[PDB]
């Protein structure tokens, strides 16, 4: 059998198991990824990496013990008033990817989440949601979010926050009681005066997505 399924803390021995699980789906089915046919990407193996060692990251785990689902979570803190806001896609060599990391950084320039919420100096940051095909459609992004609410009572944080990349993800992220804090058409994103991404017509557009627990 391969249900019933367990979620639990992400530890660092479980790298590779992540990276493994995630080449197999989001590298090629999260909606940007799969537009931009993003194939062999180190920088998104080791972006996916980083947020591990804060010890909020959630992995669902199948009853033969395979990684069926995963939400990567970091700890995100207000810039400090001395703040020297950093491009995230100055570092990237990846094409494909530095027009990931450009959108976020883009997202960031004209929205902040730390302005939503003045009194919050800490605010949880997915980062990276997926779920194996074959496991979809049973509640697991629902059951990963809902250890990240335990993390965060536990530790007095307030405020999840998750850039979701479609509408379709949006909406998930709705029916766990998330609201749209910020949004942006691909129609809209223009960068250099053109468009850069051009997915179905469902998607939309990038929603922030944030909840308060
Ligand atoms: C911060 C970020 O990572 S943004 C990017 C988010 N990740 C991606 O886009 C990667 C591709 N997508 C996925 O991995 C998954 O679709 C996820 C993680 C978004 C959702 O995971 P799931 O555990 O399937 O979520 P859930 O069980 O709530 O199903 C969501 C919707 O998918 C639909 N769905 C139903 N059955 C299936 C199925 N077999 N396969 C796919 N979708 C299904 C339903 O519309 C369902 O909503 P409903 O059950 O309330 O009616
Ligand atoms: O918040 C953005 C989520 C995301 C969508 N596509 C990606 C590719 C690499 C890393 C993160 C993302
Ligand atoms: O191919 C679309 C992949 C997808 C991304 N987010 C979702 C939410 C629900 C169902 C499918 C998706
Ligand atoms: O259902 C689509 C709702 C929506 C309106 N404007 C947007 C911009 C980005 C993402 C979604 C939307």
């Amino acid at each position: 059998s391969h249900m019933p399924y367990t979620i639990e803390l992400i530890q660092p021995e479980d790298g590779e198991a992540v990276i493994a699980m995630l080449k197999t789906f989001f590298f090629k089915d999260e909606p940007l990824n799969t537009f931009l046919d993003l194939g062999e990407c180190k920088e998104l193996e080791k972006y996916s990496l980083k947020p591990l060692p804060d010890n909020c990251s959630y992995k669902a785990v199948n009853k033969k013990g395979e990684i069926i689902g995963v939400f990567l979570n970091g700890l995100m803190r207000r810039p400090s008033p001395d703040d020297v806001p950093e491009k995230a896609a100055d570092s990237c060599e990846h094409p494909k990817f530095k027009k990931i990391l450009s959108l976020m950084d883009h997202v960031e320039e004209q929205f902040n989440i730390f302005d939503v919420y003045p009194d919050e100096e800490l605010i949880l940051d997915g980062k990276i949601l997926s779920v194996d095909t074959n496991y979809r459609g049973l509640g697991i992004a629902g059951r990963l979010t809902e250890r990240a609410y335990e993390y965060m009572r536990e530790n007095g944080i307030n405020v999840y926050h998750v850039l979701c990349s479609s509408h379709y993800s949006a909406r998930v992220m709705e029916k766990l009681g998330f609201h749209e804090v910020f949004r942006m058409q691909f129609a809209d994103y223009k960068p250099q005066g053109e468009v850069v991404f051009k997915p179905a017509a469902p998607h939309v557009g990038i929603q922030v997505m944030a909840k308060e627990v």
